[PDB]
């Protein structure tokens, strides 16, 4: 059936969105703190990222706050993607066939 969705991820950072107009890093801490030791909080346009000292501390504050009425707004928490970026490239191709001529 369409029960829902389940899985397993090794992410410590929690992606919280749908923040109110009175929500700040300080509020995101104390809230996502009581659960477990926090590392840092990054606020954005409307959403923000909650950094947890441990991957566990998050899982808790995640399934605990996930969809909680924060400041009168139901915020959504989803395991954010890990910071993995790079520019890989390697090739070898060069040739020039001028081949002059006259009339």
């Amino acid at each position: 059936g369409s029960s829902g969705s389940s899985g397993m991820a090794k992410v410590k950072v929690l992606f919280v969105r749908n923040l109110a107009n009175t929500v700040t890093e300080e509020i995101l801490e104390k809230a996502f703190s009581q659960f477990g030791k926090l590392e840092r909080v990054k606020k954005l346009k409307d959403y923000a990222f909650i950094h947890f000292d441990e991957r566990d501390g998050a899982v808790k504050a995640m399934e605990e706050m996930n969809g909680k009425d924060l400041e009168g707004e139901n915020i959504e928490i989803v395991f954010a993607k890990p910071p993995d970026q790079k520019r890989k490239e390697r090739k070898a191709q060069r040739q020039a066939a001028s081949g002059p001529s006259s009339g």
